[PDB]
Parts: C-alpha cells; structure tokens; sequence
C-alpha cells in the first residue's frame, strides 16, 4: 500500500517557523528516531529560487540547517560564481531527517542513501514548503531531490541543462535539475572542475528563469 507518511504531521499552516517546528515532531518515517532533530529549511517565503539537496549530513544534524558542511561551502562558492545572495533562497532537502549508521571505530556517524519509501515519506513538508514560499524557480541538486520531484525514473543526465515545467509541482516553477555540490568533494580533479562550471552554468540560468 501507498503510505500517508508526514501527511499526519504537517501542521496546516504556511508559516516556515510553524512548519520547522511541527516538523520536529514528525514520525512519518523511521529517520526521526535515531536523528537529532529535523532539519528543516533556511530562508524566507520572499525567496523566488528554492534549492532541494538529498538530506542532511552530521553537521547539518548537530545545527539543524541545511548545507553547512562542506557541501555547504562549495555551494556558496557554486553561488557566489553565478552572483546569487544565498540569503536570498529557500535551501532545503528532500529528507528532513539524517539518515546514518554508527560504525566500530570510525566516523562518529556515517551518512546512508535514503530509501524512496522515505523520499515519499517525507514530500509532504516539501509540498508545504513550496505552497509557503511559491517559489518561480527550483534547483534540484542531484538525483534524489530531482526524483523527489520529478519520479522516480527522472535521469538527471537526461535532462542536464533544461529548463522544465511538471504538472504536479505547485505554483508551477520552473525546474532546473544538475549536480549535487557533494558530487564535486571527490573525483578526477578535471571532471571536478567541468562538472562545478555545469552547477555554476545551471545556477545562472536559474537566476535568470521567468
Ligand atoms: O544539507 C545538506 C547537506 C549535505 N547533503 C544534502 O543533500 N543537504
Ligand atoms: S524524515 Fe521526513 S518523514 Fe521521516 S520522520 Fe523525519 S520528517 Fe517525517
């Protein structure tokens, strides 16, 4: 069967305060138990381009925001290239809650693809994060995100570089999918550096959309 999931929980309200609070409470999966606290949005509901990553990380855990990793610099480097005031977007993920697995003698916590089964669970405060900030513009960082959205057979690679319009998204945005800051952290250091001037590519096309 089709799941509920946060739909129980989220309150029915617009507000980004209201909602990050109530979204502590969620049980709509089973992320919020071994998790510290959810992780909701940052920014306000002026912001017209929203970005969606996959899901926290530790340290996004610890502070309960989204992108203040590593990631998280090399999106505000990503920004800064494309002349983007990330005060001035709605920056969020798929999953609100971190997803990890303890290790003997490792990391302290390490990070674990969420399933879809939690990506569906956890649209609903996505859904509400949309109607709340109507966003004219949506960055999909990465796959999960774009399929959070998009389906679950979206390619990513299918449709780099495109400006799209779904019939399902709410206020109907303009969608543009492209890479995860995360993705740019390891590999070839040439593939590296192509693929940050495609995120800063898509970031400008993004602030340019109407
Ligand atoms: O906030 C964050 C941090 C790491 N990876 C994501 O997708 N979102
Ligand atoms: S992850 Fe999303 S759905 Fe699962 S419990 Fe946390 S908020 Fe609710």
């Amino acid at each position: 069967s089709h799941m509920a999931g946060a739909q129980d929980f989220v309150p029915h309200t617009a507000d980004l305060a209201e909602l990050a609070a109530a979204a502590g409470e969620c049980r709509g999966c089973g992320l919020y138990r071994d998790a510290t606290q959810a992780v909701f949005g940052a920014g306000g509901r002026s912001a017209r381009i929203m970005m969606i990553g996959e899901q926290p990380g530790d340290k996004e855990d610890l502070a309960g925001l989204p992108f203040v990793g590593p990631a998280g610099r090399l999106l505000d480097r990503a920004l800064e290239a494309a002349d983007i005031d990330r005060d001035a977007l709605y920056v969020t993920n798929a999953v609100k809650h971190f997803k990890f697995t303890r290790a003997a003698g490792g990391k302290r916590r390490i990070a674990k693809t969420p399933s879809r089964t939690e990506v569906v669970a956890c649209r609903p405060w996505l859904i509400a994060e949309m109607t709340s900030v109507e966003p004219d513009v949506v960055v999909l960082l990465g796959a999960t995100a774009a399929k959070a959205l998009l389906g679950n057979d979206f390619r990513v690679t299918q449709h780099r570089g495109e400006v799209l319009h779904v019939d399902d998204v709410p206020g109907d945005p303009a969608l543009v999918a492209t890479v995860h800051p995360s993705s740019l952290l390891r590999g070839p250091k040439e593939e590296r550096e192509s693929a940050f001037a495609g995120l800063v590519d898509d970031l400008r096309v993004a602030a340019d959309v109407r």
